[PDB]
């Protein structure tokens, strides 16, 4: 039995998912997601789907999701190790915040990859090759659509 809070926030992913991510938690343990998220149409990782990990801690939702990106991908926010930067999971996270709201972020995320890190530096010295290698890089690791 986890928070009611945990579970109202499963449930509405099942009943009102959000177009192009799926979230599935797992039945040996509920706070634990698989996360698929689809390459938005018009940017460098439009043909690809995303493996994410995500895990809801023990303070949750006074403590923010951890969260970790599985498929290998040429982002300026994404590290090597799948550490992703987004502030709502580090100075901006408060309880009013969700799972759909770390999700939508992701996707906004993949959906606008800005720069302002040395993948963030070749964005910025001759960024049409990176977004050309972004969308390379789709085609080798990020699995069909």
């Amino acid at each position: 039995s986890l928070p009611k809070r945990i579970i109202k926030e499963t449930e509405k992913l099942v009943s009102d998912p959000v177009p192009g991510i799926t979230a599935e938690p797992h039945d040996d343990n509920l706070r634990y997601f698989q996360v698929t998220i689809e390459g938005p149409e018009q940017s460098p990782y439009e043909d690809g789907i995303f493996e994410l990990e995500l895990y809801l801690p023990d303070d949750y939702p006074m403590e923010a999701p951890k969260v970790r990106f599985l498929t290998k991908i040429y982002h300026p926010a994404i590290d090597r190790l799948g550490r992703i930067s987004l502030d709502v999971l580090k100075t901006n996270w408060s309880p009013a915040l969700q799972i759909r709201t770390v999700l939508l972020s992701i996707q906004a995320l993949l959906a606008s990859p800005n720069p302002n890190n040395d993948v963030a530096e070749d964005w910025i010295k001759n960024e049409q090759g990176a977004k050309a290698k972004a969308r390379e890089w789709t085609k080798l690791y990020a699995k069909k659509k």
